[PDB]
Parts: C-alpha cells; sequence; structure tokens
C-alpha cells in the first residue's frame, strides 16, 4: 500500500507519515516514499512543505520488523536526509508529538519547527548502547545549545516543548494548522532568497565526517554485547546490566 | 554637512548616527564618517565607544538616494566592518530602536549591546529577494541561536528586545544613558585583556568566505527578476508575485 | 597531607576539593592529586564521577603561595584537563558555590553540571589584565551563548545560577546529593554510548590552538605593567590605573 499521505492547499504541500500503528517509526518503505515525496514536491506550484505525523507521535524511531529490505534501511535513511538538505523548498516540521531517535533526526532536518505543546524530543541512545553520526550531534548542539546537548546525549534527557521553544529547537508552539498557516506566508516570500539562506545555514559545519577516533568508538558501540543486552533486557522486562563491552 | 555626532565624557566616546530623516539608513557619506570616527576614537583618552542612533531607530537599513557615490557603498560598508573588527576599543551598541538589514549587521559588529525595550532586529531579505554574506548569517546564528536564525532568515521573523535578552543578542535592556554608564565601567578595565578577548571572539569562525555554491546562489538572487518585482510591487503598493527567477 | 577527599557509593565516585581555607583555589598539589584521582577513577567498579568543592565555593581560582612547585602549575593544570577530557567516565560537576577563573575552567571541563542556587560563574580576567587560552573562550561561548560570553570576557560579568540554567551551563539547579542521584542513574547507562558521545562533543572545535595574533596579544597581556598594577592596587586597596601597556 502506502505509508504516507500527500496533499496540497494552494502553494503548501503537506506530507504526513501514516504508520501510526508503530507511532510512525521508520522502515525502508516509509523512508523511500518520503524521499520520493520530497524530490517531487516541486512538480506542482508548491513553494513550501509541511512534514507531520498521523496520530499522537511525530516519529518514535525505527522499526524494521518485518522489513524485507531492512539491510537497505540505513543507506536509504541517509538518502532521505540528502534529499531534504538539497530541496530548494523550505520544510516546516509540524512536530505533533514525540520525536525520538530517527524521529528526532528527521525533525532536525526540517528547516523550521512548529511543535505541539505535549511533544518532546529525545535520543535514548545511552539506554541502548548505540552511537550517533556526527551531524546528529552537531545539529542538536546548534538547536538546544551545547550544554543541553550533553545532557540529551550522555543521559537520555527528554527535551520538552516548552524548553524547545526557549532554545529555538521549536520556532513556535502550535498545531498542524498553525504550521500550515506559517508555511502559506513563507510560500509568498522570494524563493531564491530562501534557497541561498538554507544552503548557507546547512553548511555551518554540522555536516561532518566522523574523525578516526569517532569511527572507532562508533563501531565498538554498535558491535558490543551491551547492545544485545539492552534488547534482551527489554524483552525480559528487566533492567539491563551493562558491562562496557 | 555631517551625518554623525561625536562627543566624549571622560573615557567614553559616543558616536551618534544623525540621519533620522531616513531612520538612520546608511549611505556612502554616513559610512565613511562612521569609519573615520571609529579609526580616530583612540586619538584622545577614550577607552570605550558607545554607538547609537538619533531618534526612534538605531538603523533601518540602507538608502542610497540620491547618493553620488552609491556605487562605492558596498565596499565602504565592508571597510567600516573591518574598522570596527580591528579597533582595540570595545564598542557598546546602544540599540535605541529598530535595527534592520544593514542596521542589524552594524548592531552585530558592536562588541556588546544594550537594547531599548521597544527595539527589534530583522533581516527582511526574504521579502526582497536578496542574499546575505556568510558572516551576517554566522554571527546571527551565534547571537540568537541556530534555530531562531533559521526563522529570521527564511521567514523575515522579527526578534524582539525581550527575546534578544533571552538569547544574548541583547546583553542588557536599557537606554543610551545605561549604555554610557556600562561603558564607563568597561573603560576602567585592563585594555590589553579586552583586546585579546575581542580578537579571539571575533575569530570564532563567523568571518567566512562564501563557498562556491553560496556565491552561485548569492549572484542568482541579486541578479533575479524577483529583486526587481519586490521593488516595483512596493512602489505600486501591492503584494509581490515572485517567480523564483 | 592531602587536599582532596575521595569516596564511593556503589558505582559513583565522588571527588571533593578540600582546600576551603583558600575557597578551593588551585595549586600544584591540588591539581596533581585531582589528576591522579581522575586517572584512577576506573580502578574500581565506578561508572560515573561527581566533582565538587568543600565549603562555600566550588573553586575560586588559583593561589600559588607558598607553592614550592608553582613554576610547574600551569603545565600540571593542562595535564588535569587532558585527564578529564580523556576519561571514559562522565564527570558530573556539583558546582556548590562560586566557580571563578581556573574554577570556571574546571567546571566547564566537567561533562554535566548541577549548580547550587547561590553559585555563580566568572572570568575576572579583564580586572587583572590577563588573557585566556582559546578553549576557555570557545567552551564558554558554547555553554552561555556567544553574546553572554562577550560580556563575561570583556566586562567580567558574573553568570548567576538562574541564568546558567537558562543557557544550559547548568543542566540542573540542585545540591551535591542531587548530583549524586543523577550520577547514579547515569552509571546504569551503556558506557560505550557515553564514551562515544563525550569524545564527539569534546571534539566540537573548542580544543583550538591559538592563532598567531592570539598568541601575540596573549603574551603582550601577560608581560604587561598593567598585570603588575592590578596586583599592587589590590594590595594597596585602591582602584587600578591601567595604561594599556
Ligand atoms: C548532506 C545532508 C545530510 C545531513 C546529515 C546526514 C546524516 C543522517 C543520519 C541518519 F541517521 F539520519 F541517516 N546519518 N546516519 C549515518 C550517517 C553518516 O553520514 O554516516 C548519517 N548522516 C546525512 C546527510
Ligand atoms: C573582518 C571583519 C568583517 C566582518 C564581516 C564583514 C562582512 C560585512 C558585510 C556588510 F554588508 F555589512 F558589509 N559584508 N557584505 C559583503 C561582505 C563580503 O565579505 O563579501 C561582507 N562582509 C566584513 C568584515
Ligand atoms: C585536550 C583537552 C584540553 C582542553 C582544554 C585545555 C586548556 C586548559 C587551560 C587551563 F588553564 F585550564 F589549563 N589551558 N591553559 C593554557 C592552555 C593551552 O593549551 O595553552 C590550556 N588548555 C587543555 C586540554
Amino acid at each position: 500500500s502506502h505509508m504516507i499521505g500527500i496533499t496540497q492547499a494552494e502553494a503548501v504541500l503537506t506530507i504526513e507519515l501514516q504508520r501510526p500503528e508503530r507511532r510512525n517509526a521508520l522502515n525502508s518503505q516509509l523512508v523511500e516514499e518520503l524521499t520520493q515525496a520530497i524530490r517531487k514536491a516541486g512538480d506542482g506550484s508548491a513553494r513550501a512543505i509541511v512534514l507531520t505525523g498521523q496520530g499522537t507521535a511525530f516519529c518514535a524511531g525505527a522499526d524494521l520488523s518485518g522489513d524485507a529490505f531492512a539491510a537497505d534501511y540505513p543507506d536509504r535513511l541517509i538518502e532521505l536526509h540528502k534529499a531534504m538538505d538539497a530541496s530548494p523548498m523550505p520544510v516546516v516540521g509540524a512536530i505533533n508529538g514525540p520525536a525520538i531517535g530517527a524521529g528526532l533526526q528527521l525533525a532536525m532536518q526540517c528547516d523550521l519547527r512548529v511543535v505541539a505543546p505535549d511533544a518532546f524530543f529525545q535520543f535514548p541512545t545511552s539506554k541502548y548502547g548505540l552511537a550517533l553520526d556526527n551531524w546528529s550531534i552537531r545539529r542538536l548542539s546548534s538547536l538546544v545549545g551545547h550544554g543541553r546537548a550533553r545532557a540529551m546525549l550522555l543521559s537520555a534527557e527528554k527535551l520538552t516543548a516548552e524548553i524547545a521553544l526557549h532554545t529555538g529547537m521549536a520556532n513556535r508552539i502550535g498545531t498542524l494548522a498553525d504550521a500550515q498557516a506559517w508555511a502559506a506566508e513563507i510560500a509568498r516570500l522570494a524563493p531564491l532568497a530562501i534557497q541561498h539562506a538554507k544552503r548557507v545555514l546547512n553548511d555551518d559545519g554540522a555536516i561532518e565526517e566522523a574523525w578516526p577516533a569517532h569511527k572507532e568508538l562508533f563501531d565498538k558501540a554498535w558491535g558490543s554485547q551491551d547492545v544485545i543486552e539492552a534488547q534482551v533486557a527489554r524483552m525480559e522486562k528487566r533492567p539491563p546490566k551493562f558491562q562496557g563491552a
């Protein structure tokens, strides 16, 4: 079938994630469809995009079961981010609920964010033994400030909507309709001005290749027994006993 | 005549923009006079500068009509910024009212900012089809946070004095007299300490040459029909109809 | 004797500065002992460190009298920072009171900060004619925002606990016990995830070699008569009369 919905009102294209049965957690199909929707957003008269989730969550992470193309997922995910980064259109994220893990990455790749009052943002990587790419860390630091980024990454701290507004992670607190109204205003602005500013802003240095030591630690985390222990402990409904290996 | 006023009380030199008939919008003469005032600020016993505007605005942008040396304006403007950056003296901006476009650039080149309660900051570039230099974008991101910088640049969002205080764009809310009092305290501090910190702070990376793609998009914006359309639409008192070309 | 105390409750190691007779101001001995404590923190079962000061101050700066190894102090201080940066353990600073000069540097080298309501942070370098290393300036800018960093460095502005919470310099307002409770939660998280994120965060660019002009100005400040004048004026209980030389 299809895992997203696409609609257009005048010059604003709204893309809605439609996998609420997994709180919009990503898989290969959802990512592929999103990539195509972004790439084709300029086929009509659209001048702005609103990206949002169906139901209570914006995107709760990733869920690859039972994804017949799960091995392709990580690469397709990178392709989606490249498509958003390269789009001449501004993407307004209507963050309607929790944005967690891959969902937080996706929210951060939007150009602007309108956040529902009860939404929150989180990287629970420290609870699962995983490591992030450098852009995720740099862009987060730019949006919440270095100090809060340390807490989010080292302790799995949740960022509330209210604090997101304080830091600028949220540009506004509001609803999907609020996001669509703002997008309508943006769609009336000069496209080449928007395109230039978006490119320069995205080229602030957040797009960064992992240093050699970063890659070493990244691979050590991903190949560790602790990653397995976090998964087993969850299935057995008990606290994980991590060993640092 | 002259488009600025210069006065000194003890060790504080106050420079006032005096083109209130255009809300202190810059031209070649005003820029040249400001550059000279900054360069000569150390001829006396001055240890701090206060920069401010006459009337309701700090600086509402640029107005080159009918400037006999308008072709020279962009280069002279860069020279002014170089002079402020190179000055061993700390410049306290008493931002007495709106700082818009070139006025926001000028405010950001000050070392510290004391902002009047009703002042605001804005880059309305997206309403006019124009593109900014990279420093304007980087220094703005550092002062308001990356998230708010995206909104200011992509949607022409105004930054209020209250929010400026929250982000650190405003170091204090207050008046010209308040700025002059603080400058007096600063003038009693150790000059070589101030000089070192100013140089290192300004060398945070904001002074950045445009990347090749940035230059391409910058020139595309400036040479576009949309830039003309914004001007014509204003003269005809109607909404612009931008085409992205 | 010893100038620090070291205790462990389960998986949290608490290191306490114990020179309250100088408000925990550093010297060669205190720095050496701290370095050893950090290096050996992983000899037991510890997974997190809490760093704190005895009495009313976290660390009020440096006091090298009468330190028989004072000439070694600057190098040993750098060694301490290297040890904290290299530690696989997250260091939670329980900033129990003022963190000034070397004390602010030490607080900033912690991975997370829990700050007492009456604590404050300050670099009074401008009152003493001194210059800082580039990391101190970059890490401060990342924690309080560029705008407040300008005020702290150019005017010796104090950062209150409340404003520290706003900017993310403080992750939480609270007590030593509060810090120890949070550290206990962190000690249950996956160590390799924490290690990766800490390394990437610390490699944001704050660790920066002084540019040639920065070194020139740094040496000019440190060798100036104004540095001597600040010290003499203090001893004579009068305002300093700085000359910029
Ligand atoms: C060029 C625009 C851009 C920006 C950020 C990224 C991030 C996305 C992020 C995500 F998980 F979301 F896929 N990611 N994951 C791994 C990588 C990588 O580059 O190795 C990587 N790169 C990819 C592309
Ligand atoms: C070295 C200190 C410094 C810092 C920033 C700038 C900015 C100013 C800014 C302004 F419009 F204000 F003139 N500007 N405009 C164009 C450029 C440029 O460098 O191409 C440019 N460079 C110029 C000089
Ligand atoms: C590699 C981790 C790291 C990070 C910052 C520093 C700072 C500490 C700081 C302090 F005063 F605290 F010792 N400092 N002082 C001088 C220097 C230097 O590098 O020249 C310098 N370097 C040293 C080491």
